[PDB]
Order: structure tokens, then sequence, then C-alpha cells
């Protein structure tokens, strides 16, 4: 089956960043002309996923509610359901089993942004994968900072650690991940690992110890903004914000993209703009149909 | 008197930043590295005021009060009031009407951004004045947008206009304003203007009539920062992050400017440098005491 | 026969950028890391191109020549023309006639930058056509100000026109061409343009009108980084810093395409770290093998 | 004697920033909107220095007199003379001895970038200087890259040492350097050091030794770019950039400070815009008068 459901980690109390995320949840802030979360969830839209769960805190769970309500306006379907504590990405297939039910299901972070091209093919394969997982690997300059997969000579992913203190490469394994139906099992199964954790990369290694992980490997010719920094999600503003006043045209709107793979029509489209119009972002809308 | 009290004026819908503000308030938005509220709270605690009202709407007082409490962690009193309507700058000095009391007040807006090394000693004029108002000028290039001051041959202020359409200078009246007592009762009489609010710059106008208005000169020195479009705020946090990457500082940091003036002393700034330690903004604190 | 030739037409006097390019070329400016003329060259290679003609005016064509050398180094054979004065694109052929022979040759622009994941696919049917010219299309903001390529409702490209006033479309066509031998007869036969300059357009549309004209779509995925004024410049070298640093590899790095492409092997690349291993640059090619 | 002679010492291989500056003088690479070497110059001028002495290598200088000519456009008389080979800072008034003459002169860095709106006030004090030596100090994270001057209780300068590997304070002797006529024969006392060069730390503490030294402080609101990596150059191009688009106005503009100090008339503008009209730093030129 294509995997058509989907789960926005979108929690944490932000303190790497204070005190912007203070006051404001991480995956709610702009990054250039739109919300954080704006983001992942385009990577979802573009693979198909119209049926998403967001997960989030206590706090959080309602700014997200009202910035994007049940989704209808966009042809898709969003569900809310509030994490607690941040027990580990693992996690949300627990607070995500009804969600889940008996299908496959893709697990993307609330601060994960991509931007390349050929996004929706290179994600194909793991769409439309019959059983067992697909993840991705991306070259970064820190390894140590993250689920790190090594490859042999002939190129397979053969091994798979959690932020390792000698990298046995420079690929990281990205926010991006499509799982079949037994990970909800799986993550249920999983002990808190030294930092007190349900760690993804032991949910990774499982797949990958019997055969069914694939790792699509992410090219240098896509970027993978960082969020981790103050100084990152300026970055991040100033890359998008380079790229679309450049081309006139707008990264990861969900407007936009809903509209291109026809979740809603012109008319919902020029409805939806209204609110928008005092600044570029409705009248793109407008200009766009 | 010296002027002692002062109000932000913090409310507003955000309409015009949509989405980023549909479930943020615009003056919690992060500029770089802190959220936007704390540069206005610097410019008046550069003024050496310490007794502080902000004033937002309904909704979004809560959230402000949660991320600043009642500012005794910097030395400061705060309190919050609400605007239930936008009913014009002018409306702050009724809502505000018993904070203020027999006292002077300086106003400044949530979303204006003061940078320059020599604006506290510009502002001590203000704060000393003992009748009369003070309001600051600066030289922008779309004047139309603002409320203009004319200057005559003598270098005298002698017309204020609300967004002209024909300005008579260059001069903007930028959102920083210093009064006596007598504020109170000129704001409870006003009428509203055409596009029905109560206006700051008919207060303006009333002083400038009675010989009792002085204007203080921002020059080439200073910055006034635009906060109106998701690219002007862009611009804004580039300028921060440059400037204070570049010159080693950090502009309006509230810990660092109560340490500074002796609000509070090297052991409280320790103390709320922890929580804060986990990226710059809390170090910085530390390597300062 | 695939296309194995190309061309770098680096002239101009770049008075839209003075006065930094009173000092120095333009082609020489630093995108961050390495001269801009690195950019376009690495695309050559990228498509498998290494009998490349270098075409400058008469002042800077040596400073090309001082900084690249003939590319032997790199497994390349640069040549190098002079331009006498900047009559146009097209001239690119007549000056390069007898270097080009009687082959296929691309011809790039010296300030052309491209950024995204599958450039060598998206060039492959240009190298490999067997008669006729292909060109690619981007979608900008101000079509206005380039040659636009109009496509009809099938998507097939109807129409070129060099800076409309009123553009049929948004899309640019960028200066990355390639072209089958009788571009050099187009040519020598091109009579000048109202504004005295041999326009690329007209061949262009030539090759459309004998219905022998590609058009590939570089899709928003990619970057094609704007040079145009000092904003530009510095947008672009932030954006290809943004994404070096994070991945801790390099865009464009002629060393590392010819070492990777094996046009020269690692024992090679060790004797070009030397004079670079003051810098990352340096270090980045030791560590690199 | 008001100091009225200045020396720009701009040579060097600028071997670190290869291969930017493999075909090009580091110190004609852009800052955002204007060759490096507009940048000391303007700082000679700000101190109302109008003879100034440029020194290079055999290569370049020729390339700054292409560039700048002999400064008569702006009011100015330059003149030029080659550094056979980098001997060290203090060459430069061995080199210069013939156009120092009998007079007190300044020495500023070809790659030294100095930003503050109180500067020209700072070097008032300097350029008035009856006999001795002024030096500028501003803090950095890295004093052990740089000439460091360490103060007593008093405030007093009690040592100075050219990058010690244990620095006793953290304030750099910047690249900005007012002396008297006993400097050139201080200068030909000079024995190289352990790294083979005349040391302009040697010079400085002999004047300090003698109680001849003053040390002018630059505090939070001056800047001091970096030019010494890829890195800090698009970061000194960012600084300028944002600065002068946030603030309305161009930093280190030799033709504008040319005009405000009256060494040119508003004709001469005019004329001197025109060619640089193409851009804002020439409309601004234009705007200006
Ligand atoms: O104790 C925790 C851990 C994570 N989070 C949240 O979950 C998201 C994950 O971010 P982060 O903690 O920085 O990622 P890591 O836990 O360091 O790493 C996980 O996410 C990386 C990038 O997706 C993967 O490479 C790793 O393999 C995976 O273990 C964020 O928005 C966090 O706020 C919490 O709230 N609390
Ligand atoms: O009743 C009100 C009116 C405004 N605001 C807030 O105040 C700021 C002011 O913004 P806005 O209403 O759009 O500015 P204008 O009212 O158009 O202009 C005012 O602010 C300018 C400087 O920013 C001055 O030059 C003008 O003279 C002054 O009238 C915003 O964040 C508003 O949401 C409130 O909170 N309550
Ligand atoms: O005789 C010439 C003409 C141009 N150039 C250089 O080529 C680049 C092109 O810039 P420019 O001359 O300003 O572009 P245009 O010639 O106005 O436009 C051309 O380049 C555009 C994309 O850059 C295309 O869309 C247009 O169709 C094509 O005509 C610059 O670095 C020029 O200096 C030369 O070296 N020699
Ligand atoms: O004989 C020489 C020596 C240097 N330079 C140039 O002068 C600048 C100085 O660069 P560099 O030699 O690398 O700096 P240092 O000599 O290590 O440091 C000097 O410059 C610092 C400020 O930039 C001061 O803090 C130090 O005290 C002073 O010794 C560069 O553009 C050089 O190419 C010359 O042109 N000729």
């Amino acid at each position: 089956m294509k995997t058509r459901k989907g789960i926005i980690l979108a929690g944490g109390s932000g303190t790497r960043l204070y005190p912007v995320t203070m006051a404001v949840s991480q995956q709610l802030l702009p990054i250039y002309d739109k919300p954080m979360i704006y983001y992942p969830l385009s990577t979802l839209m573009l693979a198909g996923i119209r049926d998403i769960l967001i997960i989030s805190t206590p706090q959080d769970t309602p700014r997200f509610q009202q910035l994007l309500g049940d989704g209808s306006q966009w042809g898709l379907n969003l569900q809310y359901k509030v994490q607690p504590s941040p027990d580990g990405l693992a996690q949300a297939f627990i607070i995500g089993e009804e969600f889940i039910g008996h299908d496959d299901c893709a697990l993307v972070l609330g601060d994960n942004i991509f931007y390349g091209h050929d996004l929706p093919k290179l994600m194909e394969a793991a769409v439309n994968k019959e059983s067992g997982a697909t993840v991705f690997a991306y070259h970064v300059n820190d390894p140590e900072r993250y689920g790190v997969v090594e490859f042999d000579q002939k190129g397979t992913a053969v091994s798979l650690e959690e932020k390792p203190l000698q990298p046995k490469s420079n690929y990281a394994v990205t926010g991006l991940y499509f799982y079949d139906n037994s990970v909800v099992e799986m993550a249920k199964n999983l002990k808190p690992s030294a930092r007190g954790e349900l760690e993804i990369t032991d949910i990774n290694r499982i797949y990958m110890e019997q055969g069914r992980l694939s790792v699509a490997m992410m090219g240098r010719g896509y970027a993978w903004l960082d969020t981790g920094t103050h100084q990152s999600l300026i970055e991040a503003s100033n890359f998008i914000a380079t790229i679309e006043e450049r081309q006139g045209l707008k990264v990861s709107c969900p407007e936009e993209i809903a509209f291109r793979k026809n979740f809603i029509n012109a008319q919902q489209v020029i409805e939806l703009a209204g609110p928008l119009s005092k600044n570029d972002y409705g009248k793109y809308l407008l200009k766009m149909v």
C-alpha cells in the first residue's frame, strides 16, 4: 500500500533556543514568510499524504490547532494529540497507535526543513515500499550530533549509531522516516536509552538487521536546513528568502501544493487568499490562480 | 520629576503578517536571538524607567505575562492591562490612567526597534524635562507612512501630520514619546480621526501649539527598524545578528542592561543565565560577570 | 556526438557593479570561498566537458590565465581568446570559430551560477543531442530582464523574446546553452540588434523555428543565483556558505569534481592542496583524499 | 603640527585567501559595494589627511594606481611606492621616508576596516597631538592573534606584546597609528623579530617606554572587521550591507566624504556619480547633492 498517513512530531520545550522559545513554540517560529511547521507539513503533502497527526506539548498543541484547524481548508485531515513529556521520537508511534491503525505511516520532525529538486521522486520508493522502512542519509559536517549511518564498499548501509563519539561516516539520518505497520509494537517494546528516551535509531536498527531498511541518499544538491541555533534559524530564513524573491515563487506553501496536487480548486484558493491579502502571501495565492 | 513610568503598547491582531501571526502575537516573534518585546522594553530600561505597564489584546496579554512575569527578576515592576479594541495609540493613556496617577509617563510601541549608541544620552533630556513632551524624529524615505514633523529654517518644529499624502519633510515621528502628566486629560478629550482612532499625532500637535514640544533628532548613527512585513522582519533580525556578532555585544538584552545599570547584581545575573545557558544568550551573561 | 567543447564567455566591463568592478573583473569576484568563474567552469565539467575556451576582455583575459592556467592541473584543456568589445553573446562563436571546428559546443556565461540536485542528469539530453540546440528555462520574478520563452497549454515552447516589455511568461532562458556545429554560421550571418549586439536569443529563435530547439525545464528545486547587483552578490555568497558549512562539503570545487570524475587522482590532489592549505580550501582537499 | 600625511600599507600576497587572491590583490576585493582599499583610504580622509602614500607589491601597486589615479578626483594627492618584499609594517617608514620628510604621519593597514560614528572625533586628538604617538585599542576574543596592550588600574598602558601566547588583556592594538617625525629613525634602528619582520609593536613599545604614547579606546559603538579569511570577508561584507541599507548611509564612501569635508563640490560629485549611476552607489551620490 502507498503510505497515506503521516505524523509531524512538533513537541519539545525548546530550551536550546531560549529566550526566543520561552514564549513561542520552535515550530511556530517564522522561516522567512511562514511558520516552521509549514515546511515539514509540505514535505508530507508532496509525498501525497493527506491524513496527518500532529503531536505537540500541552501548551503548544492549541497554537498549532489555532494555526491549522482540521486542515480541511487545504483538503487535508489533521488531528492532534498531546505529548505530556518529550520521551523520544519513537513515542510518536505509541501516542499515535490509534491513528495509525493497521496502516503504514511516515514520521517527520516539526523542525525538519528540506529544499531541493525532485523531492517527490526522492520519496516515491519510500511511499510505495511494500513493507519495511525507508530513511534518508545526508552528508553533514557534524555527524556526532545525529543518528549516523555507515556504508561498506558496495555502498550498502551496514550500521546505525545514535550520536557516536567516533562517527563511522559523515552521513546523518534526517528527520523524515517511512514505516510499515510493525513500527507501533516495535516502539511499544523499546526500553529507554542512556539519555532516557525511546530512540528512533533503535527502531531503524531493527529494520536494518532484518534487511527491511532502505537508506535513500539525499545528495548534496538538496539542502537540509539546520534549525538548532539562533544563527542557523536566521540563515534558514535568508536561504528561503533568496530562493523565493529570485523566483517569484514560494517554497513549501501548503495552499499552493494543495492546489497543484488538486487537493482543492481555484475557488477554494481564492477564499483562502482573502485573510492573507494584506501581504505578498494572499496576493501570491490570488496571482497564482 | 524624572520620567519614571512607561507604557509599552503591544496590541494588534497582526493581520499584516499572516500567517506567522495567526497563532503568535507579533511582539513575541523573535528578532534574531530574543522576542521582539525585549527591544522596546530595553528602550525604556535605558531611559532609567523601571515601572512599566504593558498593554496588549485580551488573548495576548497572558502570554506576555508568562514570558516576563512581574519583571522583578530584572529589578523592574511590570504590570499588565488589556486593550479590547485597537482604538488608537492615545487610548494607552486612558487604559493606563490609574497606573500613571499624577506622574509623567513615556510611551513606546511594542513593535518599534530603536538602536543607537547615543540613545541613552539623547533620552536624558526627555526624562528630565519639567513639563511638556519630547518626541523622536528619524529620516526615512517613505514619510507618507508615518507621523511627519516639519522644521522651519531655524530648525523649530512647525507642523505635525499623520501620514500626509504630500509630506512636508522626510522626518518620521517614531514610536517613542515622553509626556508630562497632562497627556491623560488630553487623551480623554480626543475625538476619533477619520480612521476611527485616537491619534498620537493630535496629542503631539497640542503640545506643539502650547509651545511645549521638544523634538530629539536621531541621526545616521541610529537605526529604527521596520517590523511591518515578513521581509522587514528578516532584515531587522539580520541587522541585530550582524551587529551583535561583529561588535561582540548584545542589543536590547534586559539582563545585561539591568546588570549594567545596577538594577541587579552578578549573583542574580548568573541565576538568570542558568536556564538560558544552552546557547550564547546565556553564556554571554555568564562571561559578562 | 556528445558535446565535448565548451566556451565560457567572461567579458564585459561590469559597469552595473561599479566601483567593485573598476577594481576586479566581475567573474573573478569571490562567491564565498572561490572566484565566480569556478561555478560555470564546474557546470561544464559536470557535463563531462573538458576542452574549453575562455573568452574575456583584453585587460582581464591574462588574469583568468593567471588564475586557471591551461587547466591541465585539473585534467582539462583550457585556452583563451580575447573579445575586443562586448558586441554580444553570439560573438562568442565567431571568436571561437577555430576552437569549435566542426564539433558541437556549449556556451556558458562566466557569471552563471547553478546549484541543485541532479544537474548532470538535467544536462544529459543536451550533451547527447544529435543536432539542434538545448537551452534551460527557469521561473523568475522579473522576466523582463531576460530572454523569455513562452509555452503553450501543451507545454511546448512556442516563442522567444529578448527582454520583452510584456513577458509572455515568467520563464527566463538561463546562461547555459548547448549547440550543434551549425551555430557558427548562424553567428557569422547575424545582424546586430537595436542595442548593437549579436543576440543569443536570435540564434535560439533560429533553432526554435526549425523545430530543433529543446527547452529543458529547471525546476524551482534548483537555484540560479543572480549576480547582477552588489546585493545579489552577497546573497549568492551567503547562500553557498550556508550550504557548504552545514554539509562540510564544497559547491563547485573544480579539484573535487576533477577528482571524483577521475580527471585526476589522489596524488594529483595532494599537490594542488599544498598552495591552498593555509585555509579550509587546501585542508578540504587533503581531507577529501 | 597637525598630522596631514598618511600611508596605507597594502602589500602582501594574501596567500591565506587563496584561490580568491590568486589573480586579485586582497585589497581590491569588494566589501559589499566598493573595493577594500576604499575603507582604510576613507579612514585617513576622515582624519583630514589628504596627502597619502600607497605602498604595495610590485605586481599590485600599479593596479591601485589604475583604480585610484592621483586621487585629485576626490581632492587628494595620492602617490605610490613598491615594497619589494613584505619585511614588516615598520618598513613603511623607511620606504616612505622621502614622502614623510620632516612631518608627522599616520599609517593604516590596507586590510583594516574601521567603523564608528565617533571615529572622526576620536582621531581628532591624534591628528593634533604635538609629539609622540597615538594607537587605537579594541576589545577582541582572540588577542593572541594581534598586538596586545595591557592597562593598569589607573588606565595607563603598561605593556605591549605582539601575539602573546599568554595575553595580558583582551585589547588588540588595531591597524591605525599616528606618529610624530621620530618614527622614521626608530624604524631604521629596528632589528627583525623571530618571524623576520620589522615590528610595529616594537615602535609602539618605544613610544610607550618614553611615556609618549596615547591609546584611544574604540568601545561598543565601534566595529573593526576581520578580513583574514573567506568567512570573515563575507561577514564584513554582510555588516557593511546591513548597516548601509538599514541606516540609509554609505560606509567609507570617498566621494561622500570628499563632498562633506568640502574637498570637492556638488558639480564634481555629479560628474563622478555618472559612471557609477547604474546602481545605488552612484544614485546615492546624485541624491546627496
Ligand atoms: O528529550 C528530548 C529530545 C527531543 N525532543 C524534541 O524532538 C525533536 C527532535 O530534536 P533533537 O532532540 O534535537 O534531535 P535528536 O534527539 O538529537 O536526534 C533525533 O533526530 C535527529 C534528526 O532528525 C536524528 O538524526 C537522530 O537519529 C534522532 O535520534 C525536537 O524538535 C525536540 O524539541 C524533546 O522535546 N525532548
Ligand atoms: O489602538 C492601538 C493602535 C495600535 N497598536 C499597536 O501599535 C503599533 C502601531 O502600529 P500601527 O497602528 O500600524 O501604526 P500607525 O498607527 O499607522 O502609526 C503610528 O506609529 C508610527 C510609528 O511606528 C507613527 O509614526 C505614527 O505617527 C503613529 O500614528 C502596532 O503593533 C499596533 O498593533 C495597539 O496595540 N493599539
Ligand atoms: O559581448 C558580450 C556580452 C556579454 N558578456 C557577458 O555575459 C554576461 C551576460 O550579461 P548581460 O550582457 O548583461 O546579459 P544580456 O546580454 O542583457 O542577456 C543575455 O543573458 C541573459 C541571462 O543572463 C539571457 O536571458 C538573455 O537572453 C541573453 O540575451 C555578463 O557577465 C556580460 O559581461 C560578454 O562577456 N560579452
Ligand atoms: O611588510 C609587510 C607586512 C605586512 N603587510 C600587509 O599588512 C597587513 C598586515 O597583515 P599581517 O602581516 O598578516 O598582520 P600581522 O603582521 O600578523 O599583525 C599586524 O596587524 C595587526 C592588525 O591587523 C596588529 O594588531 C599587529 O600588532 C600587527 O603586527 C596585510 O594586508 C599584509 O599583507 C605589507 O603590506 N607589508
